[PDB]
Order: C-alpha cells, then structure tokens, then sequence
C-alpha cells in the first residue's frame, strides 16, 4: 500500500479507536459473553430491547420484591448474555444495578458503531487501512504544534485541575488533535453566541472514540432508563481534567488513554445538589449544573478562540450539602457541544 502519508500520532490515534481486541476487552470487563454475544453480531435494535428491558427494572426498584424482579432480571440476561457458564447470575433488584448496566448498554452502543464502520464500507488493497479507517470518522484531525499558544493553555488546563483526591495516578500529555467533525460547526450556529460558553473535559474509554468521532457525542435514547444516570439522559461534562479522566477507564494493563475538550453551550444553568432523573429541563434552562464541593478558581478564567477555559486551580465553592465534590455540567440537546481537541493521555500510576 501506499504507506499514509498522515501524521504519526494520527495514525496511531486511528490504531487506538478501530482496535477490535480493545472492543473485545471493554466488553468482558462489562462480564459479557463473547462466545453467545460476539462483536459481529451487536445490534442496536437488541441493545435498545436490553435498555427497554432495564427500564421495566427500573419501574420495579422505584415502586417495590425478589419474586417479581427475577422474572425482569432474566429478561435483561436473555437479551445480553453474560459470563456466568451454568450460571443463576446475580439479581438485578436495586439501583446500581440499573446505574451499572445502563453503563454498559452506553459502550455496546458506541462499541457497535465502531464495528459496523469498520466492517461497512469499502476495502482497496492499495491504501493503507489507516487513510480508509480515517476518513470514515468523518472528522479533520490535525497535530497541535507544542510551542502554540493554544497548546500551552490546554497544557495548563491539564496541570492546574487534577483533583487531590484522584492522586494515585498524574497525567502526560502526549499528542493534543485539534479536531473538527463535519457539519458540527453547522449544528452548533443557533448556539455560537449564547452566554456562559465554557471549554470542558469529556472522558469515555478509547472504544467508544470511532463513535465519538463519527457521530458526535450524543444522548443515551429513548429506551434508556433515565434513573440510569444521576442527572438524567444528556450529555455529561467536568472542569476538573481527572475527574473526566477517571472515565477513561484505563490501569496498569492499559494506561493509555483519550479525553475531548468541547465548546459546551451552558447557558441559564439549572443548579443542582443531587440526583435528578430528567429528560427535559425547565422552561428557560439551556444545562444543569451538578454544584460541585470544589471548583476552578472563578479568577483564572482564560479565554480561548472567545470561549472560556475554566484552568484555575481547585478551590472551595462556598456550597454545603452537595452529592458531589467536583463540578458537573450536563446539555440535553447534542447541538449545544462543539468538540474542539482531543488529548491522548499516559497515565503514570504511582499506586
Ligand atoms: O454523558 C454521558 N454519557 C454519554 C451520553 C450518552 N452516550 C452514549 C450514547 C448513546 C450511545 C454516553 C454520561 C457520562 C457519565 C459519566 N461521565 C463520563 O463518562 N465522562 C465524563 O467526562 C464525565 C464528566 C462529568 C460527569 C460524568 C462523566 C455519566 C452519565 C452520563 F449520561
């Protein structure tokens, strides 16, 4: 083949994302078969049953037995076959039961949609799979120089907001893409000029980056249980770079890891302290803020391309009985996130 004439770490970028033996890997570590449900024979329309299924145990849980969530429980293992050989697998009567597989119903989602670009399409023995891979994405990836002023401050986002509590491992920042999905610019016009335009972190494992790229982020779907997730079915994001590099999901056996900064369009903030499971927000609210026991320092605000860059460092915010430590903020219409740069991390454990 002709050899790609691509950047390296774009070309490594593009081994990381449409690497099947990772997808294989994510979803073990969700404890599913692969012999009953391999990769090839995902689907959404089955993915969608099984996140149908969970809504119904969500009903159960909300309104109270065993006896009736067995039967439901079942349901969910018939649907998504799990790695428990001759089995009577665990029961699914509570709600990090729900929480945890309507986690993993959101990888086999985007974990698909890797595969069936890769398997779709067309396939020329004279160029090199990685120039074929890339442009399915359908997404402009350049190398940001490392003297830019851009690259500094992303650099100084990164080395300014690692939280304390998430000290047992620090990050290298080893490739920064400036990234531009197509028609995004165009999706994101209504909201260009809207007040409280923030550049936030978006973590998510490596699996789930084809998608990412292909598709945009986008919104858990109907069939989801909104109960899944604390603030309900939209788009989740953190100031705070290890709080978003935690979702990375990486270890000691894969401690390489890719993490999004995207132009978040916030808006009217709807401040919350705990758990709300919403799918649309009240009239005149744009997000939801979950009001973090820590927050960037308020004046540090840097300003990046007109958007603002959160990169002072942790400080208290002033707010008493709140669920979490750190900031959260959550859009629950896709047009609202323009994706600007994604950073390929090292993570260094010390533990
Ligand atoms: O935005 C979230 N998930 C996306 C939206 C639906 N996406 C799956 C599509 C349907 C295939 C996954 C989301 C993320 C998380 C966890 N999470 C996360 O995975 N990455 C983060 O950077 C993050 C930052 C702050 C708070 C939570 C974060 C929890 C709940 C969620 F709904």
């Amino acid at each position: 083949h002709m050899k790609s004439k691509l950047p390296k770490p774009v070309q490594d970028l593009i081994k990381m994302i449409f690497d099947v033996e990772s997808m294989k890997k994510a979803m073990v570590e969700y404890e599913i078969d692969l012999q009953k449900m391999p990769l090839g024979k995902l689907s959404k329309r089955q993915i969608q049953a099984a996140y149908s299924i969970l809504s119904e145990v969500q009903q159960a849980v909300s309104q109270g037995s065993d006896s009736q969530i067995l039967d439901l429980s079942n349901r969910f293992y018939t649907l998504i076959p799990h790695d428990f050989g001759m089995k009577k697998p665990p029961l699914l009567n509570n709600a990090d039961s729900v929480q945890a597989k309507a986690e993993m119903l959101d990888n086999l989602l985007d974990i698909e949609v890797a595969y069936s670009l890769l398997r779709g399409g067309s396939d020329d023995s004279s160029k090199d799979p990685i120039d074929v891979n890339y442009e399915k994405l359908k997404t402009d990836i350049k190398v940001v120089d490392r003297d830019s002023e851009e690259a500094e401050i992303i650099r100084k986002y990164v080395k300014n907001t690692h939280a304390t509590t998430h000290n047992a491992y620090d990050l290298e920042v080893i490739d920064i893409f400036k990234i531009e999905r197509e028609g995004e610019c165009q999706r994101y016009k209504p909201f260009k000029q809207l007040h409280n335009r923030r550049l936030l972190w978006h973590g998510s494992r490596t699996t789930n980056f084809a998608g990412i790229l292909s598709q945009g982020l986008r919104i858990a779907p109907p069939e989801a249980p909104v109960t899944g997730y604390m603030f309900g079915k939209g788009i989740y994001f953190a100031d705070m770079v290890s709080k978003s590099a935690n979702y990375c999901h990486t270890s000691q056996g894969d401690p390489i890891g890719l993490i999004l900064l995207g132009e978040v369009a916030l808006g009217n903030m709807y401040e919350l302290k705990h758990a709300s499971h919403i799918s649309k927000l009240p009239k005149g609210k744009h997000s939801v803020k979950g009001l973090g026991k820590t927050t960037p320092d308020p004046s540090a605000n840097i300003s990046l391309d007109g958007v603002d860059v959160p990169l002072g460092t942790g400080i208290s915010s002033g707010v008493n009985d709140t669920s979490l430590l750190y900031n959260e903020y959550i859009v629950y219409d896709i047009a609202q996130v323009n994706l600007k740069y994604l950073l390929k991390l090292k993570f260094n454990f010390k533990t």
